[PDB]
């Protein structure tokens, strides 16, 4: 017994998460969400999306020396939310101006020339309220595309377009 | 001016469903939630879970003459909640004493010999979070096993064995 | 058992109860009878007692969100009995240990410093005979005060006192 | 280690409690607190209140076969808090729906006509604050009175009135 919710977020264990070593808390109620893409391989079943999830925490951790997988949360084309660092700690996903005062969610794959399936987007907007319900995120929050806060092609052109049409999106 | 949610549900159009013809509604808010299985094939891709969702609906409609898939909400082994008749329409899931006063949710496949995947209980349990949040269910909704209200083994031995734990189970 | 029997209860429809939404059944014959009080106002007329019956249900179903008023029967001081959940359905009046195995009759008044009138008693003793006559209660049924199975002053010092003299009373 | 944090509760041994036999746990952090009153005599000295604590346990354990005194904590009008089942152990003060998910504090007395003193009221707040600094209560915990969740006059008009003015109060 540790989680009885929330937007049916996969807890660290089901995807084989090596224990975070991160120790900088984020300051709930955060004001920003940054959307990004892993520019990684994509996955469409919960068995490709767990393996691919534990693939990026390991690059971040085996190779980059990081305390934990960079993104606050992760999202696959299979269509569920993967717990990363969470609401509480600070992520490493948008450089030093934003990392502290935002939450980062990353879609799992490259989105320059493909978009993700609706469930993927549905899984995200959900984490959204179930995270405002928690008070991690302000009622009135601003959403930003990775490339809006850092010079990168993240989250891909096709995934970018979509998030521009989100009500909480704000350049 | 207070509620804003709730859930990640594969909508009818998304599983390529046939249109309902059903017109009887339930008085909101519903107090019971009866659980069940399909005793059909199971699926672990979203892809073949939109298929099973469909076959289940097909049987129910084309063979039993029904006005829809009989269940308010279904569940796939891809760890997703599949919409059927939804929160407002009456189901054909548990006979004429219980159908009019409850919401019936049914897992897909046959569950005498497989306890179902863990995400699923999260997905389903989270779906009940919605009903409440929407005022589809009573905050104090009561969860019944199918076997509790019909003379049945269903939702499957393994699985039943599970639901007895929930925080809202009276029998 | 061919020609019976009893009948002194005022039916729901007659005191204009709201629809009971309960579905949990007692196994009959029922061994134990639990005597409680409403801890509110007494009534002395069918009219008053029809309302008083009304309020209690309102408190149980309106406020507390229940399926029906708790008791199986309520005794008014106007000398008549009020069909609560009756003989075949689980009361909610003495906790999960006793509700499956008892009917709960509860006097509608406050009996800490008042004796309920002889008619109310007559009514109550008379109601039990009825239950026996029907196989609703075991012929050797055990009566118990509310305070005896639960922490409360129900059914009152002056009343508790009386039912401790009842032929069917048990420590 | 070394931060604070909480106490000023009279422990079990001190008020000479019978050794508890209760197995069943609670899951922290608990969200709900239900305010009850013992509906008995009040005590205003460490001497008598320790007396009370025991009478009440006796009632529940020697007279009802309960594994432990029903409450998690009691408050005396001596201004002290009496350790009951505590933060970690499911108590028996409000039915099988509130018991597993809440914390039942009982004021030792009867506040239908009487009001509690300042130091009783302060002890209780302090005790909830305590619960929070320890992660036994949820920082945004809800307080409910005993007549909000079960049919009863507990915890006394004048005191019900007061707890409704509490910041954590929720009808
Ligand atoms: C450990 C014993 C406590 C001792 C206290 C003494 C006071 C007793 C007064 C009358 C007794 C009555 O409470 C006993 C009872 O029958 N309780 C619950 C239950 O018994 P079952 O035998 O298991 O069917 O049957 C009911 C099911 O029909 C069940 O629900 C009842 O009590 C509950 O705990 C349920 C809650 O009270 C339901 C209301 C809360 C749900 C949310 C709405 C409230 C508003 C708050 C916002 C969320
Ligand atoms: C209101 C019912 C109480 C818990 C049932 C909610 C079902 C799980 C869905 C979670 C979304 C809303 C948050 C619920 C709180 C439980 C989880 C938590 O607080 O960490």
């Amino acid at each position: 017994e540790d989680p009885p919710a929330c937007g049916s977020i996969v807890p660290r264990r089901e995807w084989r998460a090596l224990a975070s070593e991160c120790r900088e808390r984020l300051t709930r109620p955060v004001r920003y969400v940054v959307v990004s893409h892993t520019a990684g391989s994509h996955c469409d079943t919960p068995a490709s999306c767990a393996q691919q999830a534990q693939n990026v925490q390991s690059y971040h951790v085996r190779n980059l020396g990081w305390c934990d997988v960079g993104y606050n949360f992760l999202i696959g084309e299979d269509g569920l939310v993967y717990e990363g660092r969470g609401w509480n700690i600070k992520g490493a996903h948008a450089g030093p101006t934003w990392n502290p005062i935002s939450i980062g969610i990353s879609f799992m794959g490259n989105y320059m020339n493909r978009v993700p399936p609706p469930r993927a987007l549905r899984a995200a907007q959900n984490l959204l309220a179930c995270g405002v319900a928690l008070g991690a995120l302000r009622s009135n929050y601003e959403v930003k595309g990775h490339r809006d806060v850092q010079p990168t092609l993240s989250p891909g052109d096709r995934l970018y377009e979509i998030i521009q049409t989100w009500s909480h999106y704000r350049a």
